[PDB]
């Protein structure tokens, strides 16, 4: 299930958020310059190396990948995030 679709969703249904849910969500676009390397290439790279970035390879007939992370932090929190990839720059 492509989740990247379903936070689209969820963010153009509901682009407010309520005032008493106590979590939080929030979208950003990062364009990481790679003259050196290509993008697709040094995404693809990183996804394979996710382990030793201590990502997570997960899949979405191409099966499109993202790379996630999630850990503890602080009031106690569940911190998690996730990052797909959509010349010289990611």
């Amino acid at each position: 299930y492509h989740l990247t679709t379903f936070l689209r969703h969820f963010l153009a249904h509901h682009p407010d958020g309520p005032h008493f849910g106590r979590n939080h969500i929030y979208q950003g676009t990062l364009e990481l310059p790679t003259p050196l390397i290509a993008a697709h290439q040094l995404y693809n790279y990183v996804a394979d190396h996710a382990s030793s970035y201590h990502m997570k390879p997960l899949r979405m007939e191409h099966n499109e990948y993202a790379l996630v992370s999630a850990w503890h932090s602080s009031d106690d929190f569940d911190v998690s995030l996730l990052v797909c990839h959509c010349r010289h720059v990611l």
